[PDB]
């Protein structure tokens, strides 16, 4: 069978359909048009787009597929190095650090953190109760405050402080810029054009910026005289049994950039959305705030009660299926191999998973796959098998999908616990990609409830 491919630009091959600061939905319309399989490719690279859970679910056969790093991700590890994120499967930094960090992802482990979720949390609170009836609330800017403080301190004992910095903290504004450049990278055919030297300039500025603040939190450890048993802790004491050996000094720091980023980004992003699509959907709103009234009954909330918040969760799952924040990971064939008994790969083959357009099938979730609606989730048997892949597949996928969830249920349900949400501009989304994805612009105000904290 012939593998569909939109129209190419002589030696620019596809690229010029892209141009654009949202690649990843003009991608899905891509998608839309050939279906669930299309190459697609630009100088130096080819890629084969896949959006049907047919296809997908044989990409995510671990004994014929393995983690690729894409290009983007290739890029990225100009900052995140050999960091979890972006090593390949058998280079050995991965499976060594990937057995020395698990622990820190235990049931106990997260047991432990929620404390500290709560004390950012609680500032969250804290602000929006103290703002003037003439002031709003800009969402992705203060769920970035919260992600990013909760990462902080949950996995390195250290505050940033951002609730006490009306702009947007100085390690954010240098992530956002090397985000950008990196998906910039993928779209400019001539990379060594001068018209690049600035861009250039500032990426490296930017990823200084970024291990000037890891010395703060080696340096805040190293003075500390508590002691903590945190990611950091691990990630400096854990040995691997066969050498005896702890992680490199060079492999650590690159964790640490790896998991401030990758720890808080995409859980700022699913907050975002989640709270965009509950001012869009009153009733599901008031079912959701119905039931954190109901569960949260004291002055904050518990481990196990997070648990029993449901609804909050399936709101959370739905904000996912519509926009999982990072909306694609990349696998390569081991072998040459034929991919759902019509397409013949070569080893080394990229496929590309489109996760929006996976969680868009309509052969597995129905027709109403553009409506938002939780209760998608609410009854076992009708949720479909191996559709839903927010935090991607097999041995490489999401190491923190509980501290993720653990993080945005107890959040979410604080928030509607304490305030009633206005969408008083009337804001249309605005999906903004650097790799990942968060609206832009969106504003809301809030009431308070005047319930004591
Ligand atoms: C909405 C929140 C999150 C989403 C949607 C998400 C999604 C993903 C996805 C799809 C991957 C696989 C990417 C690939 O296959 O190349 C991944 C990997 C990873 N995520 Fe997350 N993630 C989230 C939050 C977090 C948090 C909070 C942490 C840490 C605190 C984290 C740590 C990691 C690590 C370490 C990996 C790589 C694991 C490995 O390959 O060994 N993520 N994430
Ligand atoms: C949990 C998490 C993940 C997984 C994460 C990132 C963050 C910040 C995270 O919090 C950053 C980007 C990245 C390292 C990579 O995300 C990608 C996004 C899109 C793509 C697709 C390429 S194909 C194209 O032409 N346009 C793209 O963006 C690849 C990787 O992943």
């Amino acid at each position: 069978k012939e593998m569909p491919q939109p129209k190419t630009f002589g030696e620019l091959k596809n690229l010029p359909l892209l141009n654009t600061d949202k690649p990843v939905q003009a991608l899905m319309k891509i998608a839309d048009e050939l279906g669930e399989i299309f190459k697609f490719e630009a100088p130096g690279r080819v890629t084969r787009y896949l959006s049907s859970q047919r296809l997908i679910k044989e990409a995510c056969d671990e004994s014929r597929f393995d983690k690729n790093l894409s290009q983007a991700l290739k890029f990225v590890r100009d900052f995140f190095g050999d960091g979890l994120v972006t090593s390949w499967t058998h280079e050995k930094n991965w499976k060594k650090a990937h057995n020395i960090l698990l622990p820190s992802f235990s049931q106990q482990a997260m047991k432990g953190y929620h404390a500290m979720m709560v004390d950012i949390a609680v500032q969250l609170v804290q602000k929006w109760e103290r703002l003037n009836a003439d002031e709003h609330i800009e969402v992705p800017e203060d769920m970035t405050r919260l992600t990013l403080d909760t990462i902080g301190l949950c996995g390195f004992n250290y505050r940033f402080n951002s609730f006490y910095r009306d702009q947007p903290h100085p390690f954010i504004t240098s992530m956002v810029r090397a985000l950008d450049e990196a998906m910039n990278k993928l779209q400019r055919a001539n990379p060594d054009d001068p018209a690049y030297d600035e861009n250039k300039r500032q990426f490296q500025e930017d990823i200084k910026v970024m291990n000037d603040l890891v010395d703060k939190i080696i340096a805040d450890r190293k003075a500390s005289g508590e002691q903590s048993d945190d990611l950091l802790t691990h990630m400096l004491n854990g040995k691997d049994p066969e050498t005896g050996e702890p992680l490199d000094d060079e492999n650590i720091r690159y964790q640490i950039i790896t998991f401030l980023i990758a720890g808080h980004e995409t859980t700022s992003g699913l907050l975002s959305f989640a709270l965009y699509f509950l001012v869009k959907n009153p009733h599901v709103l008031q079912k959701a705030a119905e039931e954190a009234a109901r569960v949260l009954v004291d002055p904050v909330p518990s481990y196990k009660q997070v648990k029993q918040l449901k609804y909050v969760g399936m709101v959370l799952n739905e904000a996912l299926r519509l926009w999982p924040t990072a909306p694609a990971f990349s696998l390569y064939a081991k072998e040459d191999t034929v991919l759902g008994g019509e397409y013949p790969l070569e080893k080394g083959d990229e496929l590309m998973v489109l996760i929006p357009q996976l969680h868009r099938d309509k052969t597995i979730w129905g027709d109403d796959v553009e409506e938002f609606r939780p209760e998608r989730f609410e009854n076992p048997s009708a949720i479909p098998q191996h559709a839903f892949k927010p935090f991607g597949n097999g041995q490489r996928a999401c190491i923190g999908q509980q501290f993720a969830l653990h993080e945005a249920t107890l959040v979410l349900g604080m928030m509607l616990k304490h305030f009633d949400f206005e969408d008083h501009t009337n804001y249309e989304l605005d999906i903004k990609e650097t790799l990942t994805l968060k609206p832009e612009g969106f504003v809301v105000k809030a009431k308070s409830k005047k319930i004591p904290l």
